[PDB]
């Protein structure tokens, strides 16, 4: 089997994607958030508290058939901006893309914080990361992708995020029209529960590459990314006027510059993150300082390739008995 979704930013500056979902019979669409860095997939629902919802779709499982409540389950995750969600667990039929999934346990939300009411747009998460990090108890739960496996003609995913417009969750399959040049694959550590792998260096606009390990986890689900402070001071000093502020909580830059290119190394291979990718942005309406797309990890023990490295290449999740990353341009 396969599926296929599309991706959608929810706002202009592609703050975080949103996919639909088929839950239950009949099914009731949610758009959740792919998030590779997690391994849960929780909803809004009728069971969350009521002043914590403003505006989401939620998950009914009374009126699903195919609902089962997963007897003593609860779960409860924290998220590294200090948001958080709990509840408990039914498995119900899930669907992404054509592709569906039996007795996928599906997260019920009894309470979110603040971040996830004030997102409107977003219904919950699908989380993509190892199933060793589900927060279910006292049984842990699979992923979707981990439910699929077996089943998909390829032990794979594949993400292939837009900048300012749509894209595509692949599952199943490699859609060897969507990228450009070969696919590099590179060594996954699987030991901390993320697609960790290590980048081979970088460079700043037209300067010369560095070549230096990054451990990083390529993570859906980060909207921007997090490098060593070293690597993110080289890329900003090649910014008139930007500057660390801390009052903002990172880099800022005069909103009339115009940024240059990024680029990290898989392998021997090379992604450019083109400059307008790495732009966020007004801090506040009407601002002219505005919010950069490449911050410090030095406050997160670990660097990330969110969204903005992540939608400058076709990424493979391969989900093989040694799993793997691969990344393309495109
Ligand atoms: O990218 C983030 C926060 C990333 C943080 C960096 C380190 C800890 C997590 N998002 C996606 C959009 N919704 C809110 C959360
Ligand atoms: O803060 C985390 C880790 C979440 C924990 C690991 C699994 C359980 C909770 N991020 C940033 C947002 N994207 C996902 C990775």
């Amino acid at each position: 089997s396969t599926g296929s979704a599309t991706t959608t930013p929810i706002d202009s500056l592609d703050d975080a994607y949103i996919t639909p979902v088929q839950i239950g019979t009949p099914a009731q669409t949610l758009n959740l958030d792919f998030d590779t860095g997690s391994s849960d997939l929780w909803v809004f629902s009728s069971e969350t508290t009521a002043s914590e919802v403003d505006g989401q779709t939620i998950y009914t499982p009374s009126k699903s058939t195919t609902a089962k409540l997963l007897s003593g389950a609860t779960w409860s995750i924290s998220y590294g901006d200090g948001s958080s969600s709990s509840g408990d667990v039914y498995t119900d039929t899930v669907s992404v893309g054509g592709l569906t999934v039996t007795g996928q346990a599906v997260e019920s939300a009894k309470k979110v914080s603040s971040s996830f009411t004030e997102d409107s747009t977003i219904d919950g998460l699908l989380g993509l990361a190892f199933s060793t990090l589900n927060t279910v108890s006292p049984t842990q739960q699979k992923t979707f992708f981990d439910n699929a496996k077996a089943s998909l003609d390829s032990p794979v995913f594949t993400a292939d995020l837009g900048y300012h417009a749509p894209g595509t969750y692949n599952f199943g399959f490699i859609d060897t029209t969507a990228y450009t040049g070969s696919i590099t694959y590179t060594a996954v550590s699987t030991k901390q529960g993320f697609w960790e792998w290590t980048s081979t260096g970088y460079a700043v606009g037209s300067g010369t590459f560095k070549s230096t390990s990054i451990d990083g986890i390529a993570d859906t689900g980060t909207t921007l990314l997090y490098l060593p402070a070293t690597v993110v001071s080289a890329y900003w000093a090649q910014v008139s006027g930007a500057k660390s502020s801390s009052s903002v909580g990172g880099y800022v830059f005069p909103c009339s510059a115009t940024l240059p290119s990024f680029t990290f190394g898989v392998g021997s291979a090379r992604i450019v993150i083109p400059g307008d990718y790495i732009d966020f942005g007004p801090i506040s309406t009407g601002s002219s300082s505005c919010f950069g797309g490449i911050q410090s990890s030095a406050g997160i023990g670990i660097n990330i390739f969110g969204d903005v490295a992540l939608k400058a290449a076709f990424v493979v999740f391969n989900g093989a008995t040694t799993p793997t990353l691969g990344f393309a341009s495109k």
